[PDB]
């Protein structure tokens, strides 16, 4: 039997992204998978973005045929920038690629996705990170800097050249799970509020249907690169973190977050592992709220 249950959709990795009152998420899937929702509660799916498969992706990691991950959507200056991930599963033999667009409306004649080639690469026995889970985040400064990374030695922060696809010097660890390997942490996302900027990362394991254990959890720092800290001093980069998402009544496990303000409010979106179907992957959106000490809380 048939159903896409458009109230409760299938989702991973997803990202989201708004336009002329219309909401667009962007996931993991063939050429990256796409959905499209009026009010943010009924999701319609729609056609992979990649126009095409790029070649410099295929050669530069083998295994990898147009299903991607992990994709990071955000605007600046009329443009939509996309980041993206290619990999195979379990390795580090991986990519990020860059494309831009000026729309997100597909029947807009201004709609046509530029790819922009490779923006940073992970190789096999030689890196110490692995190069999927992109997030482009901006300093006060108005210059693009990006976060990657899953597991290995953990979380990258490198700063971008104002084409928004070429590193300037080398990364640097931002966070990690303790202390493949068994350093769980992936998945990213850094927002500016307030005086802060709060880094939310994926700790433990996705991927494993209803034995899956993703958890979220979020530091602070007043830099950009400086150290990020938990609640009480704790620095990611040793293992520090609030949990914020977590086994649930509802969920075995939520993570691969992403935040958004819309409309003053904002919102913490990640996808979990759903009880009442079995483990099966589901869109999680709560509304997030900073506290007194400027801390984010969920609802539910």
């Amino acid at each position: 039997r048939f159903q896409f249950d458009a109230t409760n959709p299938d989702v991973h990795d997803p990202v989201m992204a708004r336009e002329d009152g219309k909401y667009y998420i962007f996931m993991t899937g063939q050429a990256v998978g796409s959905m499209t929702s009026d009010d943010m509660k009924s999701w319609t799916p729609g056609r992979g973005v990649m126009p095409e498969i790029p070649q410099w992706a295929m050669e530069a990691v083998p295994g990898y045929r147009g299903h991607t991950w992990a994709p990071d959507i955000s605007e600046h200056n009329g443009t939509w920038y996309m980041y993206y991930s290619c990999s195979t599963f379990g390795k580090n033999g991986s990519a990020i690629g860059l494309m831009t667009n000026k729309t997100l409306n597909p029947e807009s004649p201004d709609y046509k996705w530029e790819d922009k080639g490779m923006v940073v690469r992970s190789v096999q026995r030689q890196t110490n990170w692995n190069a999927i889970d992109p997030n482009l985040i901006m300093d006060e400064k108005g210059r693009p800097w990006l976060t990657w990374g899953s597991f290995w030695d953990g979380i990258q922060l490198v700063q971008l050249d104002k084409d928004f696809k070429t590193p300037k010097g080398e990364p640097k660890t931002i966070a990690r799970r303790y202390l493949a390997g068994a350093n769980a942490i992936e998945a990213p996302f850094i927002i500016r509020e307030g005086k802060y900027y709060y880094l939310f990362v994926s700790w433990d394991y996705c991927c494993k249907g209803a034995n899956s254990n993703y958890k979220t959890a979020v530091g602070r720092s007043k830099k950009i690169e400086g150290p990020y800290v938990d609640r009480n001093g704790k620095d990611m980069a040793a293992g520090g973190g609030e949990v914020i998402a977590q086994r649930d009544d509802n969920y075995f496990g939520i993570g691969h977050s992403s935040a958004y303000q819309f409309d003053g409010q904002w919102y913490f979106m990640a996808h979990g592992y759903a009880r009442a179907n079995n483990g099966a992957s589901k869109l999680v959106i709560r509304k997030m709220n900073f506290d007194k000490d400027g801390w984010p809380v969920l609802e539910h």
